[PDB]
């Protein structure tokens, strides 16, 4: 029940007001928790560690003396320490040097921890654990550019910084900034979804095993270099979203958030409930006031310090249903959902133009509706049914048996007030044990016939053609936003895989062969050219922000799908062999229609059969529930977008 959820949110928010002075003040914990050089040269420190017997600071700066700097036990399980400034006015904890919090347990155990609030952590050489590096650089980065105007419609480039080069190594923030952003802009994307930024010790977790929640991952470079990346993306008109992983945490205790104060509670729930058996991860105790301070402050942190334009919250389904659309009727974890409501509230009160996206597979209603209505407050959900339908079709059905009605139903079956992000394939489908669309479509011929020096075989023909069309149907019909994972826009060959046991720390597939699209002797350029033109076209006409399409034809015999959105006329011939010569298509208004996009074009790897100068007229002639009709010529496996120029 939604009246209850909102009464509950309102009560917790009211308390944050009466006890912490508002959610703004509340979410600024990072200003005192942690380690801070003060303006007077001393060092102020603070932790939450309710099960600790004692808390201490140690590191290079004091010769790893475990107990010479003990914190004072405060009310509510918190601890604070202030080291006086040195008489000789020199720095107490030098920039770049190592620290550790020391926790003494009820058992008399001596624990070494990285601060839950740590800015920066580095793994040195062949070491097992991460070190906590004090970060007090001489020159902080000054942001020089303002937020881009809020985009009418989101065209999202899903990105991972480490793999963004052709080299089998962890690529850098700097590399990304100089060499990848310009590419993302050139393609017509107006938003970047930045994966794997929150610190994670295990690279092959694809960024999902968080060890330090406030740390910009050190893999790629320094905190300053991330800021520059974000600042630079803004200068180019591109907005940047962060993957927020607040659904679970790595079981690491040496350099992770687990067992911080020697307990299995603290930031997490005690008992089996507080562990995620399949992910082997800890689960936050969202009911706990300090866990709300931590997570909400984390959101504020990413907003203020790195100037992100929004967030995608990963693992929302687990947050709601970990205890357990066959999801109707299940009991939701209202603690988790209240946190998400508070998060969204915070993000949108600080800036209404900020964007949040939920990764939720359950399709729970009201996740994307207003908080005042008992909803989660997300702007967007990912449309996860769509990648499934393409996989199903390609795996289980000859082309002659594809159902247009099923395709139209899956892409348009949406809740009217929920904006969602449509994409044709996920980052998960790009991984080792899986198949990409390009590979589903082309299998082994992807390694033999992607060169313009080889025959344009029927396999490669079909592959090139369907790749474009699947993307375009998804892009025009599927949602209120589009997403594309790094490389899939030009049909990147092979697969993605990270260094791990299973491959002897191989970086060989941990990269992106971006050069493939710059090679004129290869055929990737075709897929790439189409992507760029697809996005520039939407930028001009704005079909993502338009109401749902009016589907005029979902014809199973001819395999034709035709619809209107934002006034444009979309026509798909999915037939594996037949082409159509005087094919009548319904239209809303009469007049002269012209091709504005044609997948048969040569620059797209098409067959170049259409004359774009031919005028298409729709006269008053009723067809398929439309008051007007035009006649078009449309080949097998071609998509057309026609505009009314009257
Ligand atoms: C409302 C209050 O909740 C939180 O405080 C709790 C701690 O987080 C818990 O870990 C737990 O720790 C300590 C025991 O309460 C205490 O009896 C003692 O045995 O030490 C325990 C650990 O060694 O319990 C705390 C109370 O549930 C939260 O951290 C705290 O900030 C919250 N306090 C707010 C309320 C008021 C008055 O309305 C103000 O005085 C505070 O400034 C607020 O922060």
């Amino acid at each position: 029940d939604f009246q209850r959820r909102y009464k509950q949110f309102s009560q917790i928010l009211k308390n944050i007001g009466e006890n912490e002075g508002g959610i703004d003040k509340f979410s600024r914990g990072y200003e005192s928790f942690g380690v801070h050089r003060c303006a007077d040269g001393g060092l102020y420190c603070k932790e939450w560690a309710p099960g600790a017997e004692g808390v201490f600071l140690t590191g290079d700066f004091n010769g790893w003396n475990p107990f010479s700097y003990p914190y004072k036990k405060l009310d509510y399980g918190k601890w604070e320490l202030y080291i006086p400034p040195k008489q000789n006015k020199s720095v107490l904890v030098p920039h770049g040097s190592k620290l550790k919090v020391v926790i003494t347990s009820k058992s008399g155990e001596i624990l070494y921890r990285i601060s839950p609030w740590a800015k920066y952590v580095v793994r040195e050489g062949d070491n097992v654990n991460y070190d906590w590096i004090h970060w007090d650089p001489e020159h902080s980065y000054e942001f020089k550019h303002s937020r881009p105007k809020k985009p009418r419609s989101l065209r999202i480039y899903e990105s991972h910084v480490g793999i963004s080069s052709h080299e089998g190594k962890v690529a850098s923030y700097k590399h990304f900034t100089c060499n990848v952003l310009p590419r993302i802009k050139g393609l017509g994307y107006n938003c970047i979804q930045l994966m794997a930024i929150m610190e994670h010790a295990y690279y092959a977790s694809f960024g999902y095993q968080i060890t330090s929640f406030f740390a910009a991952s050190s893999r790629y470079g320094s905190p300053e270099e991330l800021q520059e990346l974000v600042d630079t993306a803004h200068s180019m008109g591109i907005i940047v979203l962060l993957d927020v992983v607040h659904s679970h945490a790595s079981k690491n205790s040496a350099d992770g958030l687990n067992m911080f104060d020697g307990t299995d509670s603290c930031y997490f729930h005690s008992g089996p409930r507080g562990t995620h058996d399949l992910w082997d991860s800890r689960l936050f105790a969202y009911s706990s006031w300090e866990v709300l301070r931590f997570l909400l402050s984390n959101i504020r942190w990413w907003l203020e310090e790195y100037r992100f334009d929004g967030f995608r919250f990963d693992g929302v389904t687990s947050m709601l249903y970990h205890h357990h659309s066959e999801y109707f009727g299940l009991q939701v974890d209202e603690d988790a959902l209240t946190y998400l409501m508070l998060a969204n509230h915070l993000v949108h009160t600080l800036c209404p133009d900020s964007i949040t996206i939920a990764e939720d597979v359950s399709g729970m209603p009201a996740l994307c509706s207003p908080i005042s209505q008992g909803g989660g407050g997300f702007d967007y959900r990912l449309a996860m049914a769509i990648p499934d339908k393409w996989i199903q079709l390609l795996k289980e059905f000859k082309d002659e048996d594809w159902n247009m009605g099923d395709i139209v139903y899956t892409l348009t079956n949406r809740r009217y007030l929920e904006k969602c992000i449509a994409y044709a394939e996920s980052h998960d489908q790009a991984l080792v044990g899986d198949k990409s669309l390009a590979f589903w479509l082309m299998d082994a011929e992807m390694y033999t016939n992607m060169s313009v020096l080889t025959p344009f075989t029927p396999v490669i023909d079909r592959g090139i053609q369907l790749h474009k069309m699947i993307r375009l149907i998804t892009h025009g019909l599927g949602g209120e936003g589009y997403l594309n994972f790094m490389g899939n826009e030009f049909g990147h060959p092979e697969w993605l895989d990270f260094p791990r046991k299973g491959n002897n720390e191989s970086y060989h597939y941990a990269r992106r062969q971006f050069h493939l699209t710059d090679d004129d002797l290869l055929r990737y350029k075709f897929l790439n050219n189409f992507d760029r033109d697809m996005n520039r076209l939407e930028e001009r006409y704005g079909w993502l922000a338009a109401p749902q399409a009016y589907v005029s034809e979902k014809h199973e015999g001819n395999k034709i799908i035709a619809f209107e959105r934002a006034g444009l006329l979309f026509i798909f011939n999915f037939h594996p062999s037949k082409s159509y010569t005087d094919y009548r298509v319904g239209t809303a208004l009469p007049g002269k229609f012209k091709i504005v996009l044609d997948s048969d074009a040569a620059e797209y790897g098409g067959h170049q059969r259409l004359d774009h100068s031919t005028d298409f007229f729709s006269e008053a002639f009723e067809h398929n529930g439309r008051p007007y009709s035009l006649l078009v010529y449309i080949p097998s496996r071609v998509a057309l977008i026609l505009q009314n120029v009257d």
